[PDB]
């Protein structure tokens, strides 16, 4: 559609072909901004009803953007989110569609999980995973990630907070590309001269050290993952307060044991956890390493 040219008239010629690919019509959307799902940093995530080609009215997440006041930034963001579009795995979190209007903000559209995030559902006193089910959790997200790799993405905040299960329980690693945003405010540290959030309690000690991430930072954080997986939520790093995890991490000292991760998994984490970067197995060791472990449950 040619809406993009005046709804989006400062996006890079490039770009505008980009996102004209995956623009979705207003009629077709319909946002429930009365039934609110959730907020952010840069702005709400309301109940969506999208209408697809055939006919299905289909239950989705849209995201507002309006907290965005800058409107080169906008352009910044969909330039950094827009290759989202061209993944599509199992357990990736799809991308639907923009819907685009002037005199306001582009409309990023998601499918909607029922179950919502996979911290939240874990840590929930009502459901009852058992090792075995946490651990299934923990192969998806790393199926997830095998396939971000390969597309040479680094997601650069992996955590339970931002994976999602959908009505069939299967895992979606989310919060990445346009759907990337801050929700959970009190884990995140903004940096005062470039801006970056940071997820201090996930990022490897190279990211800590010189703010960059890698192919391995999320190998880490991963380690994370499966360690609040099998914890049932538990927040990381408890005793150790922002200040000291740096200096916690420099002397070798890692996250203990949980009660009930198996000793060969809690192995896949300290691998995660390695020093040197370099020697942290891939996701593809990682989608082997626990697959296997979770097949002895039969
Ligand atoms: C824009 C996409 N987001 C936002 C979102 C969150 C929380 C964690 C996340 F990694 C993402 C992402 N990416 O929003 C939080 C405020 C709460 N989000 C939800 O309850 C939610 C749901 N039940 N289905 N569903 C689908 C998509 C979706 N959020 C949801």
């Amino acid at each position: 559609q040619n809406t993009v040219h005046i709804d989006l008239s400062a996006l890079n010629p490039e770009l505008v072909q980009a996102v004209q690919h995956v623009v979705i019509g207003p009629s077709s959307l319909i946002v429930h901004f009365n039934e609110v799902i959730g907020r952010g940093h840069f702005g709400c995530v309301y109940h969506g009803t999208l209408l697809d080609n055939d006919g299905k009215k289909i239950h989705c997440a849209v995201k507002s953007l309006n907290r965005i006041t800058d409107i080169g930034e906008v352009s910044q963001f969909l330039t950094e989110g827009i290759i989202m579009k061209d993944f599509s795995h199992p357990n990736v979190l799809s991308l639907l569609g923009i819907c685009l209007r002037s005199e306001g903000s582009p409309l990023v559209v998601l499918p909607y999980m029922k179950h919502g995030d996979l911290r939240n559902f874990i840590r929930n006193e009502t459901h009852n995973p058992t090792v075995k089910d946490l651990i299934g959790f923990g192969l998806q997200v790393a199926k997830g990630m095998k396939y971000l790799a390969s597309k040479k993405f680094v997601h650069r905040d992996l955590a339970a907070r931002n994976c999602m299960l959908d009505e069939k329980f299967t895992v979606k690693v989310a919060d990445f590309g346009l759907a990337r945003d801050m929700y959970d405010k009190e884990y995140y540290s903004v940096h005062n001269k470039t801006g970056a959030k940071l997820p201090v309690k996930w990022m490897a000690l190279e990211s800590l050290q010189t703010q960059k991430f890698t192919t391995k930072s999320d190998v880490w954080s991963f380690g994370v993952l499966l360690w609040e997986l099998m914890t049932r939520g538990a927040p990381p790093y408890p005793d150790v307060n922002t200040f000291d995890i740096t200096v916690y991490l420099l002397q070798g000292r890692r996250l203990l044991q949980p009660e009930y991760c198996p000793d060969p998994l809690y192995e896949v984490m300290l691998k995660c956890w390695h020093p040197k970067a370099e020697m942290r197995p891939s996701f593809s060791e990682l989608v082997s390493r626990i697959s296997a472990i979770f097949s002895t449950f039969i």
